[PDB]
C-alpha cells in the first residue's frame, strides 16, 4: 500500500548540478516527490547570437537531473502554465506502460498532471517529451533531461566492490537544428510556432547546426567549467535523447564506464571514449590524478569544437611527475 | 560425412514472423535445407507513393529469417528468375569463406546454385547481397535479411540460466536512398538498371531518404501491428545491413539485450536503447508487464517519427499500477 | 627512480606493419624511446587523382603503430621540421594529464620536443595533433595514429586463458572532407594554410568526401594486401580518431574482439561487425579457417565500396568443404 510509504519531496536544481541524495540508502523505499514547470522560452545558443524558441522542463537545457533509488516511487507534478502555447507531455525511459507516461501526461497550456511510476530497473536513463505527431521536434528543441535510479547499495565495480563518488555532475548533449535559407543563414522566428515546416525540413537533413553542453556553445566553460581537485571520485553522467555521441575526457580516462547506463551490468573498464546511442544515457567515473585544465568532448572532434559539444573541467592540486613530464620543452634544433 | 545426416526442409515465412523451429535442439545435427526465390519488384515505400525498384530473396524487404542451430549445416537452394534483369549472390555473415558464400552463389538470371555452409557460430547475423561493384546498391534496394543460429541448448542469460521466449519476431531495418532533383523531388525509373549513376550520387550523400521497418513506413503499424500479452516473453531480432540504428521499445526496455547478436556473450540487462552497428543483427529479449500500445523505434527520433523507423506492438491483458498510474489526470489550474 | 631504468629504442615502421615487440614482457618496465618527425606533405587520395595537403607523423597516413608494455615509461622527440609551415603537438589517449601530451608538445616549425608519459592503462588508444583552435582540421588532414600498451603477461581470453597472436597489423581509417564548389568537384591548394575557411565548411558538413584505409582508396588491395594463412592468428588493430566506423572482415569474422580496445575487459566473442567510437582504437583477433581474398571494410557499405574504406587480405592455404563448399554450382534450369 503507497499511501504507507514514507514521501519526500526533492528540490531540483539546474544542470550540471545535481540536487542532493545518499548513494546507499538511508531509509527504505519512498515516493519521491517531484515538480516541473515547463517553460518555452528564447535562448540563445552560440557566440554569434543565433536564437531559437527552446522547450523546456524547469527552464534549461537539458531539464534537470532526478535522482531516486531502485524500488522507489517516482511522483512528479508537471506543470504547463498558461504562458506556453503548445501541448507537452513526458515520457521516461525508466519508467514500464503507457509509452513511458506519454500516453498519461497530456498537459495544455494551463493544465497540470501528476504521474507516478515505480523505479524498477536501476540506471541513468532518458526523459523527453513526446507529443503525437510532433515528437522530433519537441526533443530537438531541448525538452529532454535524464533520472538516475540508484541501486539502493550504491555503485559497484565488476568485481562487485562498492564505487563511491565525491561529486556527480550532469552533462546533457543537444542536437540542434536552425532551420537555414538557401546562402546558409540561419532563418529566426517569432513564436516557437511559426517554425513547424522549415523545422521538419531542418531535421530530415540529419545534420545538426549546433550540438551543444548545457544548452549553448562553451556553457561549461570559463567561470562555469566543472571543477575537482586530485584525488576525487567523479561520476559525469552523459544523456542524448536523439542522436549517438562519443565523450572523452581529454587528458584522463573513464575508469569505469557504463556507456548504455545500466548498472546490473559490470562497467568497462579503461575507456578512451565510449558511445553512448541516441536516446541513452550513460556514466563515467574517474578519479583525477593529475590538476590543470581537461576539456571534455564528443570525439567526433567537428562536431566538439567547430559545432559546440565541448567543456571544460579545471581540476586543483599537485602534478605528478611520474605520471607525466617535459622532458626537452619545445625549443628550437 | 555430410551424407549420413538427417535432411530436414524449411518452408519460410514473410517477416516479420519467422518459421518453426525448437529453441533447445531435439535431434542431433542436421542439414537444414532452405530455399530462396529472388524477386525484382517495384515497391512503394511511403504514404505519398513513392515507387522504387527492389532487389528481394524471396519477395519481401528484408528477406526472410533462417533459423538453424550450432553446428548444422545450412544449405540453401537460390534461385534467380529468367525474369529478373541482374546477377545476384548471397553473402552470410555466418559463414566462414568465400567472401561469406558471395564468391561460390553468383547467379545470372535464368541460373540457379546450392551453397551449403557449417553454422560453427551461434547468434544472429546478417545475410545480404554483395556482386563485385555494386554491392551498396544491391544491400540499399533492400537485398538483404538475417539468419540466427541458436546454440544447441537454447538461449542463457548472464547467470547461464535459461531463457525461454514465447514469440519472436524479426525486425529489418532499411535505409533507403531515392534520388532527387535539384528541387528536392523524388526521380521515378522503368527499370532497377535506368538508376545506377543516381543512385551512386543519392548514395554518396550518406543521407538516407527514408528508414523504414518491413519495408515500408508504416508496414508493422494497425492491422500488422506486432502483438503480445502480458506476461508473454517476446524476443525481438533486428538487422541493419549498412547503417546504424538504436532500437527502443517505448514504454518497455530491453531485460536482456545482444546488441551485436552473438550468443556467447552474456547479454546486457535492462537497457533502454542499444546499438545495433551497420552490418549487425541485433536481439532483445523482454517480458511485457503493462498492456496497450508501445512504440518501436529507432531512437534518432527523426530517423523514426520523420523517415519511417517505427513500428507498433500491441499488447493485451492487465493493467499494473503498482508500476504506473496517474494519479492526478490532466487538468486546468 | 626512472634514471635506473633500462632504455631502449624503438625503430618505427609504415603502416600497416608494426615494428617488433614481444607479447609477454621479457624485461622489467623499461623506458621506452620513440621519434617521429612531422611531415606536411602533398598526398593523392583516390583513383581520380585528387590531391590534399596531408599533415602526418612520420611521413604516413596513419601515424604509426607504438608498442609498449603496461607501467612502461614511453619517450617521445617530436621533430617538426623547419620545411613545415604549421605548429603542432601530440595528445595520447594512454596517457593522463595536460590534454595527454598536447599543452607540452607544442612545437613550432624548427623546433623539438621531448615528453614522456606512463603507460598505466593496458590497451590500443589514438593518439593525435590537437593545436588549440584547430584540433579537427589536423586531425582530418591525416595526424592520428595509435599506440598499443600490452599487458605485461599478453592478450587473454574471456576465461583468463592466454590469447597469442602470430601476426599483427594496424589498419588506421580516415575521414577526408575535401573541400567542393557548388558545382560537386573538390577545390585544389597550393599550401596547406590555403584551405582554413573553406575546410572548416566542408568539416561542417559531417560528410566525409573520402574515407581511406591506409590514407588512399585501394592502398591495402594488391602488392599491399594483408596477408596471412591457414591456421594463423591475426590480431588487426583499427582506429578512428574522429568518426565511428565498423568493421567487418568479409568471409569472416572478429573471434574476440575489444571494439573499445581496453584490454582489462574480457574481449566479445565471435563477433560479425564491431562499433569503434570515433576517437578511440579497437583490437580484432581472428584465426583464419579458409584460404582466399577476404574483404575487410567499414560495413557501412557505402563508405567502404564508394569512399574507399575497404582492403583485402590475401590467404594461403587448404580449403576446407566441411565448412563450406559450392554443392550445385551456378548454372542454367
Ligand atoms: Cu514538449
Ligand atoms: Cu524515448
Ligand atoms: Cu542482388
Ligand atoms: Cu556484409
Ligand atoms: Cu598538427
Ligand atoms: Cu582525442
Amino acid at each position: 500500500d503507497i499511501s504507507t510509504l514514507p514521501r519526500v519531496k526533492v528540490d531540483l536544481v539546474k544542470p550540471p548540478f545535481v540536487h542532493a541524495h545518499d548513494q546507499v540508502a538511508k531509509t527504505g523505499p519512498r515516493v519521491v516527490e517531484f515538480t516541473m514547470t515547463i517553460e518555452e522560452k528564447k535562448l540563445v545558443i552560440d557566440r554569434e547570437g543565433t536564437e531559437i524558441h527552446a522547450m523546456t522542463f524547469n527552464g534549461s537545457v537539458p531539464g534537470p537531473l532526478m535522482v531516486v533509488h531502485e524500488n522507489d516511487y517516482v511522483e512528479l507534478r508537471l506543470i504547463n502554465p498558461d504562458t506556453n502555447t503548445l501541448l507537452h507531455n513526458i515520457d521516461f525511459h525508466a519508467a514500464t506502460g503507457a509509452l513511458g507516461g506519454g500516453a498519461l501526461t497530456q498537459v495544455n497550456p494551463g493544465e497540470e498532471t501528476t504521474l507516478r511510476f515505480k523505479a524498477t530497473k536501476p540506471g541513468v536513463f532518458v526523459y523527453h517529451c513526446a507529443p503525437e505527431g510532433m515528437v522530433p521536434w519537441h526533443v530537438t528543441s531541448g525538452m529532454n533531461g535524464a533520472i538516475m535510479v540508484l541501486p539502493r547499495d550504491g555503485l559497484k565495480d565488476e568485481k562487485g566492490q562498492p564505487l563511491t563518488y565525491d561529486k556527480i555532475y550532469y552533462v546533457g548533449e543537444q542536437d540542434f537544428y536552425v532551420p537555414k535559407d538557401e546562402a546558409g543563414n540561419y532563418k529566426k522566428y517569432e513564436t516557437p510556432g511559426e517554425a513547424y515546416e522549415d523545422a521538419v525540413k531542418a531535421m530530415r537533413t540529419l545534420t545538426p547546426t549546433h550540438i551543444v553542453f548545457n544548452g549553448a556553445v562553451g556553457a561549461l566553460t570559463g567561470d562555469h567549467a566543472l571543477t575537482a581537485a586530485v584525488g576525487e571520485r567523479v561520476l559525469v553522467v552523459h544523456s542524448q535523447a536523439n542522436r549517438d555521441t562519443r565523450p572523452h575526457l581529454i587528458g584522463g580516462h573513464g575508469d569505469y564506464v557504463w556507456a548504455t547506463g545500466k548498472f546490473r551490468n559490470p562497467p568497462d573498464l579503461d575507456q578512451e571514449t565510449w558511445l553512448i546511442p541516441g536516446g541513452t544515457a550513460g556514466a563515467a567515473f574517474y578519479t583525477f590524478r593529475q590538476p590543470g585544465v581537461y576539456a571534455y568532448v564528443n570525439h567526433n572532434l567537428i562536431e566538439a569544437f567547430e559545432l559546440g559539444a565541448a567543456g571544460h573541467f579545471k581540476v586543483t592540486g599537485e602534478w605528478n611527475d611520474d605520471l607525466m613530464t617535459s622532458v626537452v620543452k619545445p625549443a628550437s634544433m
